[PDB]
């Protein structure tokens, strides 16, 4: 649903009303690209 992968803004407008697609890790340090609510 929102919580989910991307590489742009687009990738997550309309799927789901998340077009933040914010840049964030986990635990380990893998700094991955991911939709967000907000910026």
């Amino acid at each position: 649903l929102c919580n989910e992968p991307c590489s742009s803004n687009s990738d997550c407008i309309g799927i789901t009303l998340c077009q933040f697609c914010k840049e964030k890790t986990d635990q380990y340090g893998l700094t991955y690209r991911t939709c967000n609510l907000l910026p």
